[PDB]
């Protein structure tokens, strides 16, 4: 029987909209911008790299159907080249890592569809999600889901701590990550979920 | 319908090896050695971080059950400390990225347990499965796959190109990583397949 560890603004459902279709380009609330090449600014504009929340509904220009969960996903888009680096969201959790435990990441992946303002949003930078211990990526997925125009797909990232270990006590993390490996090199995020159980 | 891609050595088969729990520290052929933060050295001893082949048959003093297939695995041994980089095994092949197209890339992974002159080989350094397209990770598994003391399991990496990906006409890769994230820090792979199908 599997725990569930806290996660802050876990469906990005933090801050509430009201419109379809409207956004923020602030970090979600309760994560931080991973930026380790520095391509998203402090202060960020409409046609910077940015991130934030969008109002995702029944009736969104962008995807089939309203968000996997709540009425907000979260986005990251870099405005810069292919090969660029990489970036997205990350937060750093309460819980540490135990032994004899398998860890079970869940996160939904949107590939936004469609067009803004005569731009079409046709193309798809990847994604990576990651599971961390420290500075450490304990388990990855990267691009092993296809995720169809204007649609979403679950992703699962599982991960097995031994009591050999290096990284036992230290705080778990959860990456969410633009690999900008394509255009338009927008990529979307919900329900990110992580459960413990004990493990064999 | 998959169509197999062909791999040199895919199996580790080559060098044939006569003797139970012989092995070689060269780079087995087919592939090259991946040594980004300069672990590996040219000229390798029993005692270096070191690569090579590993007969591996049904009285193995390392694993349970005889290698996957054949009578070979492949190993990737890191000395240095954890933390110190990453290592592995890498081959270029002739094939190139093509467009609507489905591929899985399987590889079997191993968990090298027991002792070898007393010493122990309890731990694991973890492992990572890249597909690539020229020098671009377009899919990857790291440590999805808890992988017991003296067993070996079969990892999947998927990937599917679209008609708008920048990496069309690239030839195809295969990476088999050692992360070192762990002690014994050495990992063992065998059988590696990629197979393509058409894909919508
Ligand atoms: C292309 N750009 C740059 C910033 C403005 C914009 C979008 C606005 N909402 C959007 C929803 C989905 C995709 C793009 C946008
Ligand atoms: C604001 N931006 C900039 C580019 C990407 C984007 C959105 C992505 N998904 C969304 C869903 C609803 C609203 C906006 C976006
Ligand atoms: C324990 N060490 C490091 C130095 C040499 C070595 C091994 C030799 N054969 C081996 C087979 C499996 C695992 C390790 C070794
Ligand atoms: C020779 N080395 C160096 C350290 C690791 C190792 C082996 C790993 N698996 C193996 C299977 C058969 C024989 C040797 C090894
Ligand atoms: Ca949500
Ligand atoms: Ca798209
Ligand atoms: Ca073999
Ligand atoms: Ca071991
Ligand atoms: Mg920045
Ligand atoms: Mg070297």
């Amino acid at each position: 029987s599997a725990v569930s560890i806290p996660i802050k603004n876990a469906g990005f459902e933090e801050p509430s909209l009201t419109v379809e279709d409207y956004y923020t380009i602030d970090t979600p609330p309760g994560w931080i911008t991973y930026d380790p090449n520095g391509l998203v600014p402090a202060k960020r504009t409409r046609i910077t790299s940015n991130n934030g929340v969008g109002y995702t509904g029944p009736n969104s220009a962008y995807y089939n159907h309203k968000a996997p969960e709540g009425r907000n996903v979260a986005y990251v888009y870099l405005a810069q080249e292919i090969g660029s680096g990489i970036a997205g969201l990350e937060q750093t959790l309460d819980a540490v890592l135990k032994p004899n435990t398998k860890y079970t990441l869940t996160v939904d992946i949107g590939n936004s569809g469609g067009s803004f303002q005569g731009f079409p949003l046709d193309g798809f930078p990847g994604y990576r999600v990651e599971l961390l211990a420290g500075d450490t990526v304990l388990a990855a997925d990267q691009n092993n889901l296809y995720i169809k125009e204007k649609d979403f797909k679950t992703t699962t990232v599982t991960f097995i701590a031994t009591p050999e270990s290096p990284y036992l006590g230290q705080h778990l993390g959860i990456r969410l990550i633009n690999p900008l490996q394509g255009k338009f090199s927008g990529v979307d995020f919900d329900n990110v979920r992580l459960t413990a159980e004990p493990a064999e």
